[PDB]
């Protein structure tokens, strides 16, 4: 179990003004430390934020949050259901910012929520340090859907306070699960997001954000534009056929040609955005599954698991290695040609 601390800066809220905070379960002797963002979609504008908060709360306030809760998938502790980093420390912040962790915007009179993602995991970072995070040699920010953009806009800023702060021995890394999307054209029928960050006050990485520009900071916010200013080294995990993706997209699944070479050209678009990137998982399944469900290692690429890929991956950060292969991407053009994706 990993047990909830409720940030000390209580100034640095959810939504609602309650406090942020991260559940921990410290694994001493070890200099590992994984920090995992969760995901839960985003609200954009006032009317929206409150249906939210209705039958969403938990993703807006911490005032029902439970004392613990158990480490699943590569937050298990268990070397049998985590073969990667079953032994580092283990940190879960909850997503409570509805912000795709961007927002760096308090209550106010103005202001009916706070969206605060952004100084979330800053705070949460500097009161890690300490409780043993000032000696670790790797951080990993890794996150889930929301939380997998999330780790694309916030692992260089992570890096950079570190820095400033006086930590500079720790590599801070970045792991981004379904949070790797296309702005593509609809099957049948962007904003919402552009009107989330104004509404937000929502912030980019710095590169990004001078290649794009003013009122164009969405553009950060979709993997294959903001990856390629990033300085910390990210792993991109990413099912070639994202539920998520297919449902912006107006998809719900027998297929007629329209449809299969739609479903067919957006798994070659998303392999596409993936060949210069180093370090990736991309399985050729229809999928919303995350990297902290349990049975997360049974999905393998050209008969490789994700937890060996990362694996690979830490060697690597130490030219390929024989036999530990880290950019494993399907090629095959179909939902589940992969024989291992999940059922
Ligand atoms: C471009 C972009 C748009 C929305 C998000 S946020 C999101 C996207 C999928 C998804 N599936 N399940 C879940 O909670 N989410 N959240 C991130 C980036």
């Amino acid at each position: 179990d990993l047990r909830l601390h409720l940030l000390l800066n209580t100034s640095v809220t959810c939504n609602d003004g309650s406090p942020a905070g991260y559940y921990l379960k410290e694994s001493r002797g070890s200099r590992r430390w994984l920090l995992f963002l969760e995901g839960g979609w985003y609200c954009f504008n006032r009317e929206n934020c409150d249906s939210r908060y209705d039958t969403m709360r938990r993703l807006m306030s911490s005032r029902d949050w439970p004392r613990t809760r158990t480490g699943t998938g590569i937050l298990s502790s268990q070397p049998e259901e985590n073969p990667y980093w079953w032994n580092a420390n283990m940190v879960f912040i909850p997503y409570c910012s509805s912000d795709v962790w961007s927002g760096a915007s308090s209550k106010s009179e103005k202001n009916e929520y706070a969206f605060m993602g952004a100084l979330i995991i800053q705070e949460v970072v500097r009161e890690l340090l300490g409780r043993g995070l000032s000696g670790a040699k790797v951080l990993l920010l890794a996150g889930s859907s929301a939380g997998g953009t999330g780790v694309l806009l916030n692992v260089d800023r992570v890096a950079e306070q570190l820095e400033k702060l006086g930590y500079p021995a720790i590599q801070v890394r970045g792991l981004a699960d379904s949070g790797w999307f296309l702005d593509n054209k609809q099957y049948r029928h962007t904003e919402a997001i552009r009107r989330g960050i104004r509404y937000w006050n929502g912030v980019v990485p710095e590169r990004c954000r001078r290649q794009f520009q003013e009122g164009e900071e969405w553009n950060c916010f979709f993997g294959y534009k903001v990856y390629p200013t990033l300085r910390s080294p990210v792993f991109v995990v990413q099912w070639l056929f994202d539920e998520a993706q297919l449902t912006v997209d107006n998809v719900h699944l027998p297929v007629q040609e329209g449809l299969r070479l739609y479903i067919q050209n957006l798994g070659r678009e998303l392999r596409h955005t993936l060949k210069d990137v180093p370090a990736s998982f991309a399985p050729a399944c229809l999928s919303h599954e995350i990297i902290i469900r349990s049975h997360w290692t049974d999905v393998q690429v050209k008969g490789t698991s994700l937890p060996r890929a990362l694996h690979c991956w830490d060697r690597s950060l130490h030219t390929p290695l024989k036999g530990c292969p880290v950019h494993l991407v399907d090629s095959c053009p179909w939902p589940h040609c992969n024989p291992s994706c999940p059922t």
